[PDB]
C-alpha cells in the first residue's frame, strides 16, 4: 500500500523501497513518447558494497539515484548489471560508468544496446545465452529465461530473500496491454514466464518492470496480459 506511484515521482527524483533485509527496490519516472511511466530496478547488499541492478532510465535521474543510496543507505555501489539493452536499463550507464561503478550486461544485451545507440555497459556476462542459463553475480543469481519482452531479458533473483526481480519480461498485476512490443517474441513469452515459475518457486516478493510489486501470480497474470495482447 505504500509503494510509490507514477503520479508521486517528479521525473527527475528516485525513490528507494525497502523490500526485505539488504534488498531494496528503486523507483524513477520518464517521460517517452510524450507519456511518463514509472520504472523498477534492484539494489542488493553485498556486505559492504551494493550491487545494483538497471539504471534509472536516463542520466539526470541515473545520478539522482546515486545521490538517493548515498542518503539512504551509505554503502557504495561498485557494480552494475543491466537487464536488457532498453532505455529504461542502460540509460545512465555512463554516469554509473564515471562514478566508479563497474557495469555489466550479457554480449547479447551489449550488441542490442550497441546497435541501437544506447549507452553499453562494460563488461560482458558470459554463461547466460541458453534459455534456463543461470549465473551467480555477487549476493544474486542472474536467469535468462529465453526471449519475452526481448530476446536479451534477464531476471535476477536474491536467494537469501526469496525476491524475484523481472524486469520488463513481468508485468505488475494491474496491467491491461503489453507495453513495448517491437522488440518482444509474443510466442515465446508464456514459454519463458513458465521457465522462471519452475526455476523459482519459492519466490516470496516479484518485482517487475514497472509498477507494483506482488507475489508469484505477477507471472501467470504476465503470460496471460501476453496472450491477450497477442489475440
Ligand atoms: N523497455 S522499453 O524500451 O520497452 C520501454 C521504454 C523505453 F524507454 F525503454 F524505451 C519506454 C516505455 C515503456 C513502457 C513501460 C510500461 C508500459 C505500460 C504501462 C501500463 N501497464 C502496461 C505497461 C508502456 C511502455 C517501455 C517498456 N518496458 N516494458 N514494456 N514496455
Ligand atoms: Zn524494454
Ligand atoms: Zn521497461
Amino acid at each position: 500500500g505504500e509503494y510509490p506511484t507514477v503520479n508521486e515521482i517528479p521525473v527527475g527524483e528516485v525513490r528507494l523501497y525497502q523490500i526485505a533485509d539488504g534488498v531494496w527496490s528503486h523507483i524513477a519516472t520518464q517521460s517517452f513518447d510524450g507519456a511518463v511511466y514509472p520504472s523498477n530496478g534492484l539494489i542488493v547488499r553485498d556486505g559492504d558494497e551494493l550491487l545494483l541492478i538497471d539504471t534509472a532510465w536516463g542520466a539526470k535521474n541515473t545520478a539522482a539515484l546515486l545521490a538517493e543510496i548515498e542518503k539512504q543507505i551509505g554503502l557504495p555501489v561498485t557494480r552494475a548489471v543491466s537487464t536488457h539493452f532498453h532505455d529504461d536499463r542502460v540509460g545512465g550507464v555512463d554516469v554509473l560508468r564515471a562514478a566508479g561503478v563497474a557495469t555489466y550486461a550479457s554480449p547479447s544485451t551489449r550488441r542490442l544496446a550497441e546497435a541501437e545507440g544506447n549507452e553499453i555497459p562494460t563488461h560482458s556476462l558470459e554463461g547466460l545465452s541458453s534459455s534456463g542459463d543461470a549465473v551467480r553475480f555477487g549476493p544474486v543469481e542472474l536467469f535468462y529465461p529465453g526471449a519475452a519482452h526481448s530476446t536479451d531479458n534477464l531476471v535476477v533473483y536474491v536467494p537469501s530473500a526469496n525476491v524475484l526481480y523481472g524486469g520488463c519480461a513481468v508485468h505488475e498485476l494491474s496491467s491491461t496491454s503489453a507495453g513495448n512490443v517491437a522488440d518482444a517474441d509474443l510466442a515465446e513469452w508464456p514459454t519463458s514466464v513458465e521457465r522462471i515459475q519452475k526455476h523459482y518457486p519459492e519466490a516470496e516478493v516479484v518485482i517487475p518492470g514497472h509498477g507494483l510489486p506482488g507475489g508469484l501470480d505477477l507471472l501467470q497474470h504476465t503470460a496471460n496480459v501476453v496472450k491477450a495482447h497477442k489475440n
